[PDB]
Formats: C-alpha cells, structure tokens, sequence
RNA sequence: GGGGGCCACAGCAGAAGCGUUCACGUCGCAGCCCCUGUCAGCCAUUGCACUCCGGCUGCGAAUUCUGCU
RNA sequence: GGGGGCCACAGCAGAAGCGUUCACGUCGCAGCCCCUGUCAGCCAUUGCACUCCGGCUGCGAAUUCUGCU
C-alpha cells in the first residue's frame, strides 16, 4: 500500500508547529519535491504529520531511508498514508 | 534566623524569568510591600529566587503563610535568606 | 537577530511583489559557508545569590520585472 | 491582544515621561470585574488527517504635570 504520502507518528509533540513543519522539510526534500507538510497539534493528531511528496518513489525512499531516525531526540515512525491526501487526489 | 530576604526553591525551573518574577510578587505583596524579587535561570541558581520584603514582619509573615504552597503544581520551600541582600545590607 | 568569509556575486536608480510590524510610513529582502544573542528540544541539576555563563541537539525571515552608465 | 460591565470614573486640547517596536514616526497608556486568541505550566494522549477544538492552572503591558469650557 504505497502512495504520495508518507505519514509520520512518534513526533515530539512538544514542539511548536511552525518549527516542526520547517525541520521536517529540512529532512526530507533531498529525496524529491516536497508539496506541503501537514501538521496540527490538536489531541486528535498531536504528535504526527503528513510529508506530502512529488512523486510516489521520493515517498517510498525516504519512508525506507529515514525510518526511525532520531528527531528531537525521538525516533520516527514512517508508513504510508491511509488514504493520498486530497491534493494528490484532485492531481 | 529571620531577615528581610525570604529564600524559595524547589520552584519549576521550566518557568521563564519573567512570568516568575510576575506571578511570585502576585502571590506575595499582599504581606507587605516588595521590594524586588530576584530570579536568575542559571545551573547555579535555576528553581530558585529571592523575594526582598520592605520590614521584616511581611517576610515572616510571608514564610510561614505561604510553605508548601503549589506554585505552578510544585511546592514552595520557603525559608529565611543565608544573608540579608546587599540592597537591605545598604538599607 | 548579530559578526565574519566565499567563483558566490555587473553597478546604481525607480516600480511592483514580500518581510518586519497590532497596523500602515520610514526601513530592509539573491545564493551558499563559519561563529554567535535569542527561542526551542532532550539531558543534567533541589541548587543561598544580588555581574553574564551547564552539556548536547535544532530552528535562526523577505525577490521580481523595468531603465541608465 | 480581543469583547463586555462597574460609585470606578469631570470633558477636551497641548507638553513631557512610558508602552508597542530591531529602531524612530504615526499610534496607544487611570482603577478594579467578567469572558476570551494567543503564550506558558503540570495532566492526559502513540494518535491516518487536509475545517477550528482535550482537561485543569497561570501570565495577559504603558501616567504625569500644564491650559481651556
């Protein structure tokens, strides 16, 4: 079930969402075109953000790359989205 | 060992100096007036501050009301100042 | 923010679009690199000062056309 | 910030001192009370959205003289 979209969990939901929005695209995007990070830090998302990418393939290498990498001091919890996010639906 | 100077620790550290230095003379000063309260964020200080009373009934008054007071959900060790501050030693 | 340096960089002027800002006006806005006030993240610390000062990590802003020499 | 209300409050104008601000200029500055964007503190939460939204607690700025009716 691979897609545009990865999805991360596991976040320090202790950061502020501007800062975490810029850090995650300065992690990624080395693997291709990055659309949009979408975050909220809500109870019902929290720690957890979706890297929409280019093409699917920037989404598999980085998911298979950045697995678990430490990220304020925190390891990342990296899969594909549930469903593409309704940018890449409207394509 | 009383003095004009009372002494506080066991304060959260996560506070920024600012918003201590504003809710400590909040609690306070109903006890006699303040003359400055004295905070520092440093390794060597950090959850800990100094609050100057004008006569020293305000500070014994002060020490004994407020023990164990929940300031921002932890405790206040309130006790009576090694050396009265060099602003009260010049009084 | 602040300071310094690049094969990295025509120069100056206007105009528009941005940034800062509660909000206009003044102002400021290519690109990487290094140091660094902040601010933040774990980590450590229960500590008696009035002089700033723990370690590690990370964020650290804003560009386009137009004309002249 | 934002909104509303007080036995709480002469009115207006200038001047100085402050606040905001990177910094001047514009601007704004008695006192309590209530609600509330932020921001922060514990507490809870490992959670698949593209519409804002967990509980509790707390901070939530800046005044003086001068003249006129």
């Amino acid at each position: 079930r691979p897609n545009h979209t990865i999805y991360i969990n596991n976040l320090n939901e202790k950061i502020k969402k501007d800062e975490l929005k810029k850090s995650l695209h300065a992690i990624f995007s080395r693997f291709g075109q990055i659309l949009d990070i979408l975050v909220s830090r809500s109870l019902k998302m929290r720690g957890q953000a979706f890297v929409i990418f280019k093409e699917v393939s920037s989404a598999t290498n980085a998911l298979r790359s950045m697995q678990g990498f430490p990220f304020y001091d925190k390891p990342m919890r990296i899969q594909y989205a549930k469903t593409d996010s309704d940018i890449i639906a409207k394509m």
